């Protein structure tokens, strides 16, 4: 038997790439799950204390709220370790959270007096689903989106820098009408930013409604309380999530599919970018900074990890929203992997950022391919001939002068070179 | 060699289920692709005719517009057959569309005079991408969304009808706090309608910008025309699509991934429904209308086709937005399958609708399971005991009377039966 | 409503590519399913006639066997059309096959006398599973494997032809130790032929054992007959398939997953080849026969169709072998698509063959890249230095002469050029 | 920042399920990769020492082989830690292995004398591909296959125990001809054992041929050595793997797809079993040992993990065998996940074994459903009537006596009960 460390970890998420994924440890690990379960339970008790229709839980003093707030906003590793020890006796992970809170409540008579209202009328999935939404919110807002925007801005900076650099296009791998290198990078920024907006806009849904979605227990004890209004206030007001009014025992997980589908679309664009840049490197269009070749390993590591991320995202999106009758428990183990596709994504984003920072233009190779391709000028000549109802630089001057076009058109056509035939690529690139 | 018919078709889309998919023949077949290519080319010529900066194409008479409008809005099978014959000579499908329009333009001297402006400055993908967006728009709006809404409304009608029918819940397959059958159906309506809104809201993106995205040819012939403003007017104003300002030779297909991801999420909810209903049938909770068992074949046929649809949607979403450099042509053959996942979806939707229409409540079996499960009343008794700081119908009356709870609580608790312990399921179901 | 033809077909299997998939119409269409159902039923009746333990069915005369053999080995479209008409009354597809055979048996008093033994003791899935295995056998052996072997042999011919052509290798897109173009093609042949052997070796499993796998009905009527021995004789001896002794109502479909996984592996190698050849074309290493560029469209069409084929193969392999309890009917509709992944595969194989036939070496471009890369000779110099314990052609001659290596080694090292540094690539390529 | 432990690990492979996956730490972690790289390098040096055509490396003394054998067969964590420290200076993981071996060789003048032949003529992928094959071999043979066989034998034991227990079948969820519970379990054993044989039979392929597959460096230094024969001897003879004679820089990874496809097929059968058992539990056919319901959580945890395993297996099988030209490096990061699908598989296998061990027959519920379904006897009555050319127990006795069948048939038919109508299910189950 070998002790666990990054050297011995089976998955490279916590192994080879442990340093790239460490920002997810407070969020998606069992520690993070425990952290958010504690937060939800604490806030639920505070909600009952604030609710005048639940007189059995009175408003808390500053002293009692200080203790509760410390558990919900300054959670310590020792609390999670204690919950793991408690779970040895409860054989149930959410019940262990309840008992930790009961142990903490025993420190103050004011909290001990209402210890039986911890988890009041709740089912385990009331705590779990809100925890998952809060985990996804923190992962999305504090880790994933910042890296996504860093990629977009890094590519934008290069697109503007290279906006005026003419470059031969390749369609089906072969010469095509010219563009600029900055324009080809700007195209990627625009696609990535569409998906960033979609990722940021996904509603993160939560519920709190008891065993099967119908507030049965709540209404047996407190028939006069509007539990649906309380649930919406708790979820939207206290927790800052979006309310899901119709559920079974579980929140149905459609929004997780929505979020993972959006991240996967961002990742697909980044795969396309990683492969195109690998190709530009193979052509010698980029070189090493400070010609020394640039090794494309960072783009390749990114590409490999994005494919794994997307395979996990696709599976979770396809499988999570199917649950037998009022639920089966297959989702419990699967939801322990909410951070794994995110981990492979952020490994890839860091790698793509590292690769982008190594890129320096090799203008000589770019110009070499463009000047060797005067065939790209057949298209503008044909289009000008077509307007007026009608290869080498030397041949172009004699051909154009013999055309039945206005002399002003011949003057501009005769000045045409492959590097000049870029349309409005540069203006489009500059304003990305 | 065997002649093609629905009996000999290799794919069941045009074979066994030809009658279920016939509404897609005007849209996603090669006929539909040709139809929309013709429409785009006609509208492009009309756009140039309306554009004062393109004086070489003057506004058309009513007579000339009548001919053009007939091709763009009353397209005939004979025109598509002629395009297929022309393609034998052009060896190029978009070029065959151009030649058909040139043949039609030859009928009127006014149109013949501008025949060289058909396809002016366009690349094949300018026509193809707009065609694909228009195909997806018609398929989504006229075929897919109506069926999706029919499913939601059919389930809503049953949910309201059955809103008051108490039913034992099953979590991990085993008895749980009761609900109503109508509530369990209402949950599905709510999920489906979220995805319907997402499907309807996807932007269908188009571009028209020449060979590589930079208007190179347009600007060589007409340097003074604002071609980007013209493209947005054509796409948003004339065609009613959403403009994509940054592309390569192809429109990058991210929006197709967005649309297919949304349809797939709807389909996942419907798989979940098909399987749950199969389970309710297995329990005998539904019977045949007009007890005669109901055969669940329609739900099973739906479930099978939804899985195929989603596999195709996932592949197209994952693969289409990756294209080498300024494009490779792998997307051309793949985009001929835009209607195939939609076809399997609508086969499944029709089957689910047929199955829903066969369902009739078997109240005896539902009540039998509920009355045989007094264990579900432990939860409300525990919760009431918990509020006040504290199985059979006969045992419940003696147990409750011995509790230290207010007599008003004992009166309500003693009246508890499994069929009565439904929380607010009925009110939630009725307002779906 | 539009009449069905290849122009109006929704799926390109029977649409744009109808001419490429027509060889599957006798096999995987509803016609093919019907054809094989008839074959199985006829052979089953003949098996009972030959079985001395079933005296109620006596051996058939030559006249009666002539009629039966015509249905089982010279099946006509009119019989399938009649079965479709009969199905309008039976509302059951296998029952319609039974009634067609009863109608044919009515033509001869000898067959009419035993018409009630058509389908004797069978369940629908006894007929269906054997039909599916026979469909897969004919599709694999008569269509798929011949095309797979054609690809392997076409690449082999080019590998041997080009075995001596030195070529710069590219690892991570950048120059690496040289190989020969023929060697790089030979590598593909070897991989493809491994998968061909695996495809050909899959056992195609069948069963015939009544409603749930236990011969219940057979044993009630004929308790003294060894029905398991009869089933193995029918399946292995009469039909030439492999016997599956343990099933439920359905044959469990694991072997279909085995077969589809093997075809998918062949297809993955072919995708890799299609993309590598697209790359060699982009480098100008191949040109058009009879330099004129070769358009790589055939490789791109192949690549696109292989991805679709593999997505369908993966879904059917993953979903078919899961069936609720003694079976659910979701497999029935899915198995109508057995030929669809095969269809996309053979579309791709034909396209790859067409592309291979267009390839002609462009020796000038290949030699140009090799001579411009003397850096590849650092590896052999280092290795020779390492053996004995120790860039340009002019610099290499002076560097080698100063080394403390045997003079015989310096003579061979000084003769080193990039095009000569190919190891044993040519000998490996020639013997593929 | 949080220190890594099982509590803080992002992936549940090394987190919640660390205790279930610990047997993979010596194999698939970075430690395991390093361990096998060291083994391959040591054995390669020993191969050169044994090769008379490489006189520069003489046979090793017992003392020198003792040191080398200790590194290759008694590898210590401290060696892997040292390699990680060395990698800080080399910036290259395989080069760090080379330097560790050079440091160890410095301990003995005999080994120091040939330190420059460590890694002689090798490329990094020569070491990596053999390491991967050896990792897969140990994972398959020492961890995966033993658990797979444990599942098969555990189900076999229950199948034989329950071989005589009659049970109503359910097809499309509804009553069907009876079977025995042991027969339904035996069906699973047979399917699982077919896949076990396939998993065990996959060839694990290796190569050792330098930078691009052509032995370029080897032949420059030792033109007279048969390096292909040496490679086959090393791989098949010294390492016990299967030789792959045609590769590029990488071994192409087809065999990894073969292995992962086979494991995935086993896993699909186990998903089917997990779901069927969940269903039998929901029906009350199994209860808790020592009626107390059995909670199906172990089957649900298994089912969830099998789906994740298969998604990873499918992705690696589909992506690994595609590598640009003579290779791209996307496979390097992906191959760090070789153990992750295996980890989710063994988590699921342990869970399924735990669930199987909790199952105890509830004969009362099984008999209750069977006796309430006399409709299953229509099939045997119809079949007997059909042989001779022709519901309740009381109605069956009067109906059978009125039939024109031999009196011996009526005596056996009149004795028919649903629980007796099991065909040969029991004999098939007993011999599994």
């Amino acid at each position: 038997h070998m002790q666990l460390s990054s050297l011995t970890a089976v998955s490279p998420v916590d192994g080879r790439y442990a340093g790239k994924t460490s920002s997810l440890r407070p969020i998606f690990s069992e520690y993070g799950l425990i952290r958010f379960r504690v937060m939800v339970e604490v806030r639920w008790l505070q909600r009952l204390a604030a609710h005048a229709g639940i007189p059995e839980v009175a408003p808390f003093s500053a002293e009692a709220n200080a203790l509760l707030d410390s558990l919900a906003s300054d959670f310590q590793l020792e609390h999670a370790e204690r919950i793991k020890e408690i779970e040895r006796t409860t054989n149930h992970d959410v019940k262990a959270v309840e008992y930790l809170l009961k142990e903490q409540a025993a420190k103050l008579p004011e909290l001990a007096a209402v210890s039986e209202f911890i988890h009041f009328a709740c089912t385990s999935e009331d705590i779990n689903n809100l925890s998952h939404a809060l985990m996804l919110r923190e992962g999305r807002d504090s880790v994933l989106l910042p890296l996504m925007r860093q990629i977009a801005e890094a590519i934008r900076e290069l697109a503007v820098k290279l906006a005026d650099v003419p470059m031969l296009s390749r369609t089906h791998g072969q010469p095509a009408s010219p563009t600029t290198l900055g324009k080809e990078l700007a195209n990627v920024v625009y696609r990535l930013e569409r998906q960033i907006k979609q990722v940021a806009g996904i509603e993160l849904l939560g519920k709190i409604n008891g065993a099967v979605g119908n507030y049965n227990a709540h209404l047996s004890a407190y028939p006069e309380v509007d539990w649906e209004a309380n649930a919406r206030q708790f979820i939207e007001g206290d927790l800052g999530l979006t309310f899901n009014p119709y559920t079974t025992q579980i929140e149905p997980h459609d929004y997780i599919a929505e979020l993972f589908d959006a991240i996967a679309r961002f990742n697909t664009i980044l795969i396309d970018f990683d492969r195109d840049v690998w190709g530009y490197i193979s052509l010698g269009y980029f070189k090493q900074k400070t010609p020394h070749k640039v090794n494309p390993i960072d783009f390749e590591n990114s590409e490999g990890n994005l494919g794994i991320a997307n395979a996990l995202f696709q599976h979770l999106a396809s499988k999570l929203p199917i649950s037998r009758w009022q639920r089966d428990l297959t989702d419990s183990t699967v939801l322990r992997n909410l951070g794994v596709g995110i981990a492979h994504s952020i490994i890839a984003y860091e790698a793509s950022l590292k690769g982008i920072g190594k890129l320096e233009l090799n203008a000589q190779r770019i110009a070499e391919d463009l000047d060797a391709c005067w065939e790209v000028l057949a298209e503008p000549v044909q289009t000008v001939m077509r307007r007026y109802g009608v290869i080498s630089a030397e041949a172009l001057q004699t051909f154009i002068e013999e055309l039945a076009i206005p002399a002003e058109a011949k003057v501009e056509l005769k000045k045409l070179t492959p590097a000049g035939y870029v349309g409005n690529a540069a203006a489009q690139a500059k304003r990305i």
